């Protein structure tokens, strides 16, 4: 039993901030080393960052406009990862020095990456888009790396009573989201679950946009898991209105990436629809969103990890509940999937 | 293989000091996480530090009362670790959510713990009552973590001859421990093992207490190991007398407890029969001990063990003496009672 | 891999002759093995299995006893041929067990040499470097890197000097001159040499100052050879006007590697320049600012590689080998054809 993640799907390799144009960017994903570098006309590339003479990482070379020079023995290789120039010798290129290169689609503010030796299906990718809509300074990325693995993170965002307890002022829910049953679907797509409260004050996050910040607030949380490890927590605050239409709302995405087994790639972004315009108290929002997350779950989430050891989650016998209804039907259909991959593997071999 | 330890004994979790009323105390025992508090009416409770909801450490928890409620999702557990309270869903608390707990016995200043599935057996806590006996500032504990196997510690223990070259002033017997053959008694609950001799001057833990400091005085170590790994060290020093009895003397308890394979829990309590009221010099005694322990013979212990690698003793075939008969009668016994207990649970399995 | 493989019957550089100071117990891990070394009154170096035999402490912890040493445990002393000389427990008497393992060690060209195999020593495989022994002392100079790599990685990159040109900052850089150069290479029963020659401008900055025309241009040679088990004896310099290489700003170094375990390799390097022999405020700035370069601007790829490597053994992983990696090549499938060769004749030996 070394580790299996699903291949085939679109995983965030980084955010679009991560690549400043001339860097040479480099990340472990599914445990393979990758460079990243945006080229002139902004066009992100992902490589195995290996050279194939005697696999020195490529990030550490220098960059030679659109290509990359290995800083060992200067073999240069363009985008598409065939070898531009050798200066030893002869001169002569030999056909075998190729990096392979990664599939990338840049959407939502992240760079989502194909690691699977198959041709990309861009359809995969699932549709996030109202992230893309709307003025900029309300969408913003933050990135957080837990020596975890990553089925530990989604099954904290899929069992949001947590809140209640482990989360301090900045967007605690005071022993109310607990007692909710939510409503969970299984869908062909996703998997669905909807929490609605009322609370006093509404939770920090909103408060002071609402009309009386001091006063109740109904709340609301959708989410939607989308294979491998994406989750659209919807959520927002109205007061008066028995409509959710009117509240102080937002669209965030939380996404992991897996390092290896027991690291894993965190990826949130908001998308607030309160004071568009104001990038500087959308800069203080993402820090104090990182803050939490980091500061708050990362630390229990990590605990657990090593309480757990090596060993699956389901295999130590947990005692689930009213709230681990979503988070299990997640890891059931993930591993489903992965065997169901793994078959269509040995049988797109055949096929 | 796992390595394999006594169960169905009496191991040292924690000094008593170790457990502040309202702290929820937490450490490592026999490959175990275990958590310790005190109740309001000072009684010690030992459970396995792991809700079994998510499996989150209970010592990371917020302590309610005489309950201890899990940081996560909230679940309280008693002092006997059945769920008082599910604050989820419906709130039906499943007979599962048990945390498994641990039988206490706060004897010699110490919480012993009874680790294994089996009925605790009182009896088998062996009598090293005169701790408990007299003035409450002659009696002393300290605890030393070392990085080893616990019967490295046990084997110095049981070879004192050590002292005359690892040691410095503090204790240090001068050369003149080495040379003696000591008596050596095999019996059905201990083995003890006695050194006589006589220095000049005394050893400098008893020298000033006795008639003339400077000039010579005879020293006995009578030792006895009792299962799994704890030793009764008594040791002083008489002037003039033939009659040990008027001796500047001492009864010291050294027992480990291992945290795993290549870990080990070490405490240490003296008590002194001299200037017994002196909680100043108390203090002073105990901090000056450790700092022997933990200084001098600490790293030749943690040294050796690095260069043993993971290697059972005997398997490296050591030049075994005339002082390492005790340290060998100890190791073949607490293997031989490991090898029986397993026995008559494998005979138990089957009848 | 889990079975990692050196040569046995070969010297291997166990420390630098500076690192063992009289009265000090030096201690260092050797082809996976504990051993101490310490000086005798008269000078002589002693190499030992850094382990008492009694509880496996090790022997450097214990304190000298002239030319004994006592095990800081219980006190068992050893003399330099590692037989117990004295045991001050019970009635007295010393075990014949009571024995460590003794290591033959050879003092040349500033170095400890040790022979770890069970075999008696062949000074014969100690091979000739002494021209390091030859000339005014502060000319020589020795230095000691550690790197958390397998030692056929380094040889690696001193076989394949190309690597200059583009690693290295100014102290020894070779401005993309060395790449183009196709190397003449001997395989041989003893060595494999390989000898670059180029030009550049200005001269190499470890020779340029010593030169006629610092800032103008200068003729360079590289000659090289590899002896087993891990030594390279790396001859370099530059003449100006001459066409004889004869009067060049010159240096005879060795490289030799000693593997620590697997993916561990203590690393020992030996100048011996020809200028300004005498000055030995400047031989210290020298040995400094190479060390320097190898341990600052070599090390960190070198380690980069490995971790990106992991355990794989190098040809495994298919590396699409070139022009400037024929020499390289050579090396590392003669020392393997050694080893298994070596490996034979040992349980051909345990056969008849
Ligand atoms: S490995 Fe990059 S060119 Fe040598
Ligand atoms: S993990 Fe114990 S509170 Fe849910
Ligand atoms: S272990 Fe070396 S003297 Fe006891
Ligand atoms: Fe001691
Ligand atoms: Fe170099």
């Amino acid at each position: 039993s070394t580790f299996e993640c699903l291949k085939r799907a679109w995983y965030v390799a980084a955010m679009s901030s991560e690549v400043e144009g001339e860097a040479l960017f480099h990340r472990r994903i599914l445990g393979t080393s990758v460079m990243i570098y945006r080229l002139a006309d902004g066009t992100p590339v992902a490589m195995h960052d290996r050279c194939p003479h005697r696999f020195a990482p490529l990030h550490l070379g220098q960059r030679e406009g659109d290509e990359i020079a290995c800083r060992y023995h200067a073999l240069r290789f363009d985008a598409d990862g065939r070898c531009t120039h050798n200066p030893h010798g002869n001169g002569r290129i030999p056909d075998a020095a190729r990096v392979r290169r990664f599939p990338l689609l840049e959407r939502y503010g992240f760079l989502w990456i194909w690691m699977d030796d198959s041709d990309p299906d861009p359809a995969l990718l699932p549709d996030f888009s109202p992230l893309e809509e709307g003025h900029p300074n309300a969408v913003a990325q933050t990135y957080m790396h837990m020596d975890v693995n990553y089925e530990l993170i989604i099954d904290n965002v899929m069992d949001l009573s947590h809140i209640d307890h482990v989360h301090g002022e900045i967007i605690t829910t005071r022993g109310q989201l607990s007692p909710v049953v939510p409503k969970v679907r299984e869908r062909d797509t996703h998997i669905s679950a909807r929490w609605e409260w009322s609370q006093t004050p509404a939770m920090m996050i909103f408060a002071p946009f609402l009309p009386r910040p001091e006063d109740a607030a109904r709340h609301y949380f959708d989410i939607s898991w989308t294979a491998p490890a994406n989750i659209q927590l919807s959520v927002g605050a109205v007061q008066d209105s028995d409509d959710f239409g009117d509240a102080t709302s937002q669209y965030d995405l939380h996404t992991c990436t897996p390092e290896d087994a027991f690291k894993t790639h965190y990826f949130f972004a908001t998308r607030r629809n309160h004071i568009v315009d104001d990038a500087d108290y959308n800069r203080k929002k993402i820090e104090a969103m990182h803050a939490a997350f980091e500061t708050e779950d990362g630390p229990i989430i990590t605990a657990v990890q090593e309480e757990m050891g090596e060993a699956e989650f389901f295999s130590l016998d947990p005692v689930l509940m009213s709230n681990d209804v979503a988070p299990v039907k997640v890891r059931r259909r993930l591993r489903r999937m992965i065997v169901e991959e793994q078959a269509a593997a040995a049988a797109a071999d055949a096929a």
